[PDB]
């Protein structure tokens, strides 16, 4: 069940897709990185097709819409990462067992702010300038404030331990970053290519 | 997607089901552990029917199919644990981030035995405050699998030329596995628990 605004893939289940500038999908990608990060420049943003991860996201979706009982698990997000993780991340997603502080947890972190995630220490210059920068769908769900050495986010009541909290995040009032502990709870959906 | 044979859970999302000694389905796994654990003697075995697992265990099991083409891709392997986790597998299933390091380091992954009687030892099935020891039986997709590697945090890949394109699994030894170890979530599904004790 592959999203309308793919392009065709000629029977393949994997492509990068380079975004014309001036049309909706770009200038709505860009505006979202602008809004933070106005002072790059944007070589380039490609649209992630993935079947494999978008169809394993797609489920992990449709079970937290049902065990949550309504949508509004999904939320938009950063995440900043150096040239040679791309092509994994581009192929696998996010892996928690892939440096960088993880105070909130042993998870994969995202940032609400480009500005973030557009740090060299997350989107680390390549040998040529190139940062990176994914925008990724990240199913937040039902947060609460994480901690040091969680590998998992914690129990809504510690009286039922396995039923857990979806991420975790620096704020719950006014989150800048959320981390997820589990793969194909985050979908790569565009990379931007910019440079300082 | 659920299996026709499942108990009806009524709208539930997750069940323990209590086998019958002498139906087949009791009987291949109590043959399949008594094979190396003859010593042991079995409680019960309890039938996992964890619908959210299932669905993402399946998911990633058509994509092994489709990407290996003709592999028989999924075992049936053993793993050991301590009753503290036994809540936690049923619910969420098998988590690498919690995984103990292994005696023999292939990778840091979670580890699948061949024989019950590796998952036996104590180690890993520690016998709990009423001496149970628990071990699931365990649909694991090994797919195409390498020797492992203490350092490894996913499988290696394929063809050092092309990082991204991964062996499925790693195992101690390739023409005679005794263990596998697998990196990602949703890449195993607990199908039974065995309750067992000297
Ligand atoms: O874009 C990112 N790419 N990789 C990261 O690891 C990452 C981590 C991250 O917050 C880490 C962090 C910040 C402040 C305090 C404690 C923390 F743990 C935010 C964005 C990113």
């Amino acid at each position: 069940n592959l999203p309308e605004h793919w392009t065709d893939m000629n029977h393949q289940l994997f492509c990068m897709v380079q975004l014309e500038p001036g049309q909706s999908e770009y200038n709505t990608i860009k505006d979202k990185f602008t809004r933070t990060c106005s002072s790059y420049a944007i070589e380039k943003i490609e649209r992630i097709q993935n079947a494999f991860l978008w169809q394993s996201y797609q489920v992990k979706k449709r079970q937290m819409d049902i065990k949550n009982d309504h949508k509004n698990n999904e939320r938009l997000l950063f995440h900043g990462t150096d040239a040679d993780s791309v092509p994994y991340v581009n192929q696998h997603g996010f892996n928690r067992s892939c440096k960088n502080a993880v105070s909130y947890g042993k998870g994969t972190y995202f940032a609400v702010d480009a500005s973030y995630s557009a740090k060299d220490t997350y989107s680390k210059p390549d040998s040529n300038g190139r940062k990176h920068m994914y925008v990724v769908r990240v199913l937040t769900g039902v947060f609460t404030k994480g901690r040091a050495g969680l590998v998992t986010p914690p129990p809504k009541n510690p009286h039922n331990p396995t039923d857990l909290f979806d991420s975790v995040t620096n704020n719950t009032r006014s989150p800048k970053l959320f981390v997820v502990f589990f793969d194909n709870q985050a979908y790569p959906e565009y990379l931007i290519t910019f440079t300082a």
